């Protein structure tokens, strides 16, 4: 057997449960030895070891009454007395996709699912992200960025940059947030005034965004060196508009493939990859596209741990192309236990 | 008294431990309680309580018998049973300087000195640096850059681009090393060709640089949101060519500031300011650059940790400013508790 570890949670938790109970019924409990740590809002790590049957429901799951052990030992050792061979963060904290836990991984040496510290991170600031995607030649809205020292001083003549490279409505967006929180749609300098003030109360540095209204079109890319990218996905909307949040009842409704013409499939699955390339991804990103009724691409953003669910649409995306929810679980820690293997041959070739 | 503990060795030593003697001598035992964490070639975390005399010879380092507990109670508690007030990294690993110590800080909560995750290891990748120094317009050499990935199908056509767009000769650097192993200097593409197969062995991912004979000029950053930078200093040398590595005995030999124009020394210190911003530094950088005999400047890199010691560049730099080293260490130890309190006023008002 394989040796696994699971963490979820992170210091809201009911999606990354819900996510940790799928991955955890879609492993082969004959192939893998499992283990989890929860991280409860408080951020103290629980481990709960040796899962053997299938999780129906979350009380199964011990949570904050886990084992209390330093987050050292916690790692260093499944509970089979073997090191892990992958570790898999299904995280929704902003510990979750800002690299800090993937940083504690690599601190301490452990193999792990996904995107690596300076891939997280970079994706989860919207600043560096566009400008990669940028110097990559990737198509995006016409956008703004400055930081609060200098909108202090410069006020007045940020705004006149603001109307002359973008067209309103612009939208208002703090860079380093995982939420919706401090985002507004602007339709002139007076909402956007009010706008980058209202933002500067969650972070010190902004993007401000050309506004689109577009279908949002999505592509799920796996591997580490050669990626492979799915064909697009649509949660399909009837009406383009920013909803801040999923607000309907029920099942999100999937199109999968997107009904989108066949060059366009293609051209985003490519797209896709570049933007894999562009932020020197590992292990999987979700590619996030404006696609306009007239058929002009925009990238919108990469997510570096994307919705993981068995109804998510990465693991739907993949589903389409013929690999299993738990084949793509295989598959992600072959990926972890190759990038992992890769980097003591170089860190031995270095002697 | 406030809190400070000193992580310093890291998983080559010698500079790391000179730092930490001279930091530790630097540091007033009536203001600070001080305990210390050495991190030994093997990564095995080694603590030692409450320095309160000089450390007159490395002999009264614990180093590697230090008390070997797991790294989170390690930097959970102070020796004096309080949580520190300030963490202060002085490695010399790979886990120094590319932003995983720092994430390893920020999921434990604990607050640290110098840059973030996202600031360290965007600096300590030379395509993404460059990136960020492109898009805010700092001047930097023609360059190139490619995954191991695109040279395997466009070897032929990627030469090309390289002669257009650069003159030989051309530097070949991995994109991700902090030494300056597989590096090399070529003055063709036969020399090239054999330059970018030899570095693959260590690196995948490449960036090709045209090569300037210049003076190598620095600036010190200090600061977080209203950084200041230091006049210019210069590590005087007769003859340019990339060593390699100091071979020279004895002391480096500074000119602080260094022999330039009143007005190039200016351009430097806000071109400085631009590269602290540029990554999105916290704390301090150390902004490096090629400035010709004919008063042209190019940015060289960042370096988000640079050396520390009494005698080098960076404390010195501020020396000349009127800073002390006790009253630079002081001040980045505020940094680090302005930075840290900032970020709970955010996760607080983010509710």
């Amino acid at each position: 057997k394989e040796n696994i570890c699971i963490v979820f949670g992170g210091k809201e938790h009911e999606v990354s449960i819900l996510t940790a109970q799928n991955v955890l019924n879609a492993i082969d409990k004959d192939k893998y030895h499992v283990d989890i740590i929860y991280i409860t809002n408080d951020g103290d790590w629980r481990k709960q070891n040796n899962i053997t049957a299938e999780i129906k429901s979350t009380d199964e799951l011990h949570l904050e009454n886990g084992e209390a052990l330093e987050i050292s030992q916690l790692l260093k050792e499944s509970s089979s007395g073997q090191p892990y061979d992958a570790v898999f963060p299904l995280l929704h904290g902003p510990n979750g996709e800002d690299g800090t836990i993937q940083g504690l991984f690599e601190v301490l040496d452990v193999p792990y699912v996904g995107n690596g510290v300076l891939s997280a991170a970079s994706s989860m600031d919207k600043l560096v992200m566009k400008q990669l995607f940028e110097h990559r030649g990737l198509p995006q809205l016409p956008y703004i960025s400055f930081l609060r020292s200098e909108y202090e001083k410069y006020e007045h003549n940020i705004l006149k940059l603001v109307n002359d490279k973008l067209n309103y409505p612009v939208f208002v967006k703090p860079a380093n947030l995982g939420s919706s929180v401090g985002i507004s749609k602007c339709n002139n300098e007076a909402e956007l005034k009010e706008g980058i003030k209202e933002a500067f109360q969650f972070d010190r540095k902004l993007v401000i965004e050309q506004g689109v209204n577009a279908r949002e079109i999505e592509v799920a890319v796996l591997g580490n060196d050669y990626p492979e990218a799915t064909w697009p996905g649509e949660v399909v909307k009837d009406v383009a508009f920013y909803d801040y949040k999923k607000y309907k009842d029920g099942k999100v409704q999937l199109q999968i493939p997107a009904d989108l013409d066949e060059d366009v499939q293609l051209t985003l699955r490519n797209m896709a990859l570049e933007a894999f390339k562009a932020t020197d991804c590992s292990g999987l990103v979700r590619a996030d596209f404006f696609v306009t009724e007239d058929n002009q691409i925009y990238i919108n953003e990469t997510n570096a741990m994307p919705g993981f669910t068995a109804f998510s649409m990465y693991p739907k995306l993949w589903e389409n192309m013929g690999l299993s929810y738990p084949e793509l679980i295989t598959k992600l820690i072959e990926l972890a236990k190759e990038r992992h293997q890769d980097k003591q041959k170089n860190k031995y070739k270095i002697d």
